[PDB]
This record gives C-alpha cells, structure tokens and sequence, in this order.
C-alpha cells in the first residue's frame, strides 16, 4: 500500500500542486440554518493513485456534496507592480475549478490535492433527522473517507459542525453579475434563443440565483459592452423590430414576457435592462436588427450616432411601449435602466445628450451606471452612479444614497477582489465592508464573460482565464462550462460567504443594535476597517465569523 497523508482546512485556503502545506488544519466551524457551509480536504501520496474513491457518512448526507478542486492556467496573473498581499506572481497552474467526483480524482506523486466539501444547510422546519427545537445549537459529525481503486482505506478526516438553531435571513443588498447570453451560445454551439439556449440559460441563471444574485441583465438590444468600434458581438435581442417605414416601426415584446416569467420562476427579484448607447463615450447606438418585408437588417450601430435624429426617434417609438409592457406586468417597482457604462469626464456632454432622451420617457424609474468622478454625479448627470470600491471615499464622505460599489481589472491594488493570484480572505472580507458602510448595491461585470478583450475571438475558459492576456485571472468569469450546465469556482463559493456574513452582521444587528455589532467586528483590529485596510489573514476572518455566530447563539430574543 502506498503513503498517504491528509489534512482538513477551512474553505479560505487555496492549495497548490507545486508547494509545500503550510496551512494549519482546521476540523471544526459553525454555521445557520440556509447557509451554504464549505470546507476542503487536502491528500498527498508519493505514489500515482488512478480513480481514488472518496465517501462521506453523516447525518447531513441529503445536504451534502463532493468535488475535486481542480488546476487553470494562467498566463496572467497579475497586471505591473502587484502589492505585498499577491499570494503569487508567477504565471502557471492555480487551483480554481470544482469538477463532479464522477469525471474521476487521482493522488499525483508527490503534489498537495484537494477534494471540496459543500453543506447546504435547509431551514429547520425542513431538515430530516431529528433535532431538538428548544437546543441553542447541535453539533453534527462528518467523516470523509479515502479508499483506492481495491476497496483498500488510505485516509480519513473528521469535521465537526455546529448548527446555530436560528435562521441566516433573506439577503437585501442588491447584487448584479452581468450575465452573457452570447458567451452560452458560442460554447455550447446553439442558435441565440432555441430551445437548447432557453434551457442552458435556466440551468445559469439558477447557479446565479442560488449564489445571492437577485437582479439580472436583460438584453433588449445586443448590450454594448466589452466590443471594438466597428466590431459587434452576437446577436442577443429580446425585442422584435418590423421597420414599416423611413423612421417608422412596430414592436413586439413576447420574448421579454418569457424572459421575465424565467426570471420570476427561478428567483430573480429586479430587472436590469441592457445599455442604450455605447460604452466608453456614448457615441453610437447598439446594433438593433429590425424586420423589413419578412428580411432581417441591421438598422444601428457604429455608423448611427447617438444623437442622431434618427436613434432619437426610434427610441421616443420604443420606450413609451416598454413603459406600458412594464406597468402591465407589474413590474413598477422591479426595474432598473442604464445609459452607457464607464463614461470619463471627457464623455460627460454625449452622457448628458443621451441621458436627456431617457428623461423624457422614464420619468419614476431608477437609472444606475459603472463611474467614479464624484465631479460627474455633482452636476446631476447620474441618478446612481456605481463607483469602484477604491474610489468611493468621495461618495460615502458627501453621504450618497443610494450607495453602490463594483470592482473590475482596475481594482488590482489592496481592496477586495477575485483574482486567482489573490487569497480568500481578500475575496470574502467585502462581506463586512458592505455592512460596515451600509453598501445597498453591488454590481460585476464578470458572471461568464468567455470572450477575448474587446470581444475579438471566442475562447475556451479552460485554457485562456485572463481573456487573452488582457485580464489578471479570476477578473471575466466565476463559473466554467460543464457539460450540462456550470460549474463552480472556488473563488464564487468564497464570494457567497461574503454575502453570507453581510446577513449574519445584520441579523446581530437585529438582535443587538448597529453599535456592539461594530465593536465587534472591529475588536482588537490595529487600524479601523476601511475599503482598502483589513487583516488579510484566515485565522481572522474564521475566528471574527465565529464571534458573530457566538454571540448569536446568545443574545436574547423576542418570538
Ligand atoms: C462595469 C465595468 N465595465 C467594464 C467591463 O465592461 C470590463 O471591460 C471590465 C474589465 O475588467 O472592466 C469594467 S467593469
Ligand atoms: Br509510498
Ligand atoms: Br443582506
């Protein structure tokens, strides 16, 4: 039999094929009831080990599932001058993909692997094995075995976790990753809205859901985003345009009806229409492809100016109608509306031309876009502007509401991101960020961007993370292409604990008001917490989430 070692880690270690272990183990944590709870088991054997069989008992079996933590290439992994919290800098291969255990696990000679463990914890009136309802708490084992091809035992972790009889409350920060529906169609090589597209696109939008997303990008028009000038992407268009005549046109809007009953079936609570100019200035209209005698044209785009006569006259035509379609659905209080994303100071006349036109139909309804010139939003170009969380000092000193943040490719130094060559605890620390500056929003980009930079070629997610040398890895998408629908990244299960300790903050607040629920949060810290300034540390991060679990578990309630 060959040696085989393991050690249990918490979910914020990353564990490379090429290093040494250092991570001290962890055998133990807590959680609430509907709180997705991870941790991983990492193996070593000087042998090569082919199809590994790996198990799991427990009485939280029905809630419980297994992957292998597998390895992506990187090529770029950091953009010049990367701070002292990069964990690596080098190009090579980093841990990041979870693949089903089916597709097969092996002990590699001499290399640090890992298998991830996911509980996905029901509320209480739900969970099947007995539990006593009047307990402040009840610790359940679970065991994690490894065995080879023989049925011959190699390896055995246990983990004990203890489950706080209240419940994790129902997220009210709003969160937005922008989903592309192009990016599915080119990978699984469907036609734009078949029935196989339709059916991807659920199978997407429920990993979203169950991930926290709760308002969603909805493409009226291909959405200007991420494309050359004079280049396009592929069509993705939710309204149907017959051109009846010069600057004349009829619509309809029954593919938005099904795009809205999908997002209500599955969880999506707000409606984030696509951009109605272009990025990076405003300039020209998105492509619009419009039906004249039974054949399809394009009838905007690069060669259509946004403040044309013509794009004006389509949009007062078109967006009276959205107004009906949406007061007829219901859906009022449910909508959000962009201009053109990441406007400069230099854009801020074409930003205003084009903003114009929608204040003459959309009267009521909220408008956000992506920009940090706390100068743009002084002279009320934007309703809600949505700046980079390493530039929203500005925004939080002059008391903005409602407050939104995101972060891109540009937020590489010290603040919270998702790149590969990051830690975890980087990633999941935004979580008490948010609550601490009473954040209402947060928008990514990157949900499935799969494209190169500026949408030039397609690319295989697999092979190219960093959008041919354009993006530090991790920055264009959180989820790869399994054969049937996603799969997850390490780095969005870690992103969704963020989301969860926002809720446990507020919960506590609940319980115990905002002032001790900051104290402790920031007990012992040597600096204040800011956007930019935090313990990059898992010991932290784990021991802080255990406080607020603790005091929880303590404080006094009302029924
Ligand atoms: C809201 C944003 N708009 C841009 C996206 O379209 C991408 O180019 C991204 C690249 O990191 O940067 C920013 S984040
Ligand atoms: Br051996
Ligand atoms: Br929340």
């Amino acid at each position: 039999l060959p040696d085989f070692e393991t050690r249990c880690l918490s979910s914020l270690s990353k564990v490379f094929a090429d290093a040494e272990l250092h991570d001290l183990p962890v055998n133990t944590g807590s959680a609430m009831w509907k709180e997705v709870f991870s941790f991983q088991v990492a193996y070593r054997s000087p042998q090569l080990i082919k199809s590994l069989k790996i198990s799991a008992e427990s009485e939280l079996e029905p809630y419980l599932a297994i992957r292998a933590v597998g390895l992506s290439p990187s090529e770029l992994p950091v953009f010049p001058n990367p701070d002292e919290g990069y964990i690596r800098t080098a190009p090579g291969l980093y841990p990041d993909p979870l693949y089903p255990l089916a597709d097969g696990v092996h002990a590699v000679p001499n290399q640090w692997r890992s298998v991830w463990v996911t509980v996905s914890l029901p509320s209480m009136s739900e969970f099947i094995p007995a539990a006593d309802i009047g307990a402040e708490s009840v610790s359940f084992p679970i065991d994690l075995c490894f065995e080879d091809g023989k049925g011959n035992h190699l390896g055995a972790e246990k983990f004990a976790l203890e489950i706080i009889f209240q419940e994790l409350p129902e997220q009210t920060l709003l969160h937005t990753e922008w989903f592309h529906s192009d990016c599915i169609a080119t990978q699984y090589k469907v036609e734009v809205f078949s029935e196989a597209h339709w059916k991807l696109i659920e199978s997407y939008v429920h990993n979203a859901v169950n991930h926290g997303v709760n308002m969603l990008l909805t493409p009226l028009f291909t959405p200007p985003l991420d494309t050359y000038v004079g280049g396009e992407r592929p069509t993705v268009q939710l309204i149907d345009v017959e051109i009846t005549g010069v600057n004349e046109y009829r619509f309809k809007f029954d593919r938005l009806e099904r795009w809205v009953e999908m997002c209500q079936r599955l969880g999506i609570q707000f409606i984030e229409f696509s951009h109605l100019f272009t990025q990076w200035g405003a300039k020209y209209a998105p492509k619009i492809i419009a039906k004249k005698d039974g054949e399809e044209k394009r009838i905007f785009g690069w060669d259509t100016e946004a403040s044309g006569e013509s794009y004006s006259l389509f949009l007062d035509q078109f967006l009276p109608q959205l107004v009906h379609f949406i007061r007829n659905h219901h859906l009022d209080d449910k909508v959000f509306f962009h201009v053109s994303d990441e406007p400069g100071m230099k854009h801020a006349e074409s930003y205003r031309q084009a903003s114009d036109i929608l204040n003459k139909h959309l009267a009521g309804f909220s408008i956000l876009d992506a920009l940090s010139d706390y100068d743009f939003y002084e002279k009320g170009l934007v309703q809600i502007p949505v700046p980079s969380n390493d530039q929203i000092e500005p925004f939080i000193e002059h008391g903005v509401e409602p407050l939104w943040t995101y972060y891109c490719c540009g937020q590489d130094h010290h603040v919270s991101n998702r790149f590969f060559s990051l830690s975890s605890p980087r990633n999941r620390v935004l979580g008490a960020q948010l609550y601490k500056f009473g954040v209402q929003g947060f928008l990514h980009w990157g949900f499935n961007f799969w494209y190169s930079q500026y949408s030039k070629k397609v690319i295989d997610p697999f092979k190219v993370t960093d959008a041919d040398c354009a993006f530090p890895s991790g920055d264009p998408f959180v989820v790869y292409p399994g054969a049937d629908g996603p799969l997850d990244s390490i780095r969005w299960e870690v992103f969704r604990e963020g989301l969860q300790d926002l809720r446990a903050l507020k919960l506590l607040e609940a319980l115990a008001g905002r002032e001790k629920t900051l104290a402790l949060l920031e007990q012992n810290l040597r600096e204040e917490l800011t956007f930019k300034s935090f313990p990059d540390d898992i010991e932290w991060l784990l021991s802080t989430r255990e406080k607020i679990n603790r005091a929880i578990k303590d404080a006094y309630r009302a029924d």
